[PDB]
């Protein structure tokens, strides 16, 4: 009860890829641990957006930039803490696959 | 846990504005009763088009008449119920007062 996330310990993948460590923290710990690729952090976003977008528009109806991209994840996860409408929001949930 | 909302009874104040009956209930019964005029329905509404609106471009940074009314209002309100991005809203909370 007192969300905490962390983008960490970039790693590459045997298929090329670069993997981050994403650790999703509850305090008064109990921590949710899964491995993302940036794709998968601009795809979540993405949808945030849109889904967002959409909800207004049916209201008013009636190298080491992987750092950079390290830090831009972990932001974004960040954003959404102190947000109900993004904190409980399902595309948020379903990001936690394991 | 389990959101029904109903809007009824109409009734007009000493002033002359009409108000009407919003009663939230949980069941697995808890029921919550506030008396709103539509003026309070429609600011609302405003607010939670226009948080959503901000969300949005946030996230892409980085005389039965009246029937009418309490239909429209009740309506508004069971829009949120299964949407957790309004039905966990600040703004949603703050509407119920007593």
């Amino acid at each position: 009860f007192l969300r905490h996330y962390t983008v960490s310990d970039p790693r590459t993948h045997p298929k090329g890829y670069t993997e981050y460590k994403v650790t999703a923290q509850f305090i008064s710990v109990k921590e949710v641990v899964v491995w993302k690729r940036y794709s998968d952090f601009r795809k979540l976003h993405g949808d945030l957006a849109y889904t967002h977008r959409n909800l207004f528009r049916r209201l008013e109806e009636f190298a080491s930039v992987i750092e950079e991209r390290r830090k831009g994840a972990e932001d974004l996860l960040r954003f959404t803490v102190h947000i109900p409408a993004l904190n409980n929001s399902p595309q948020l949930k379903e990001f936690f696959r394991g």
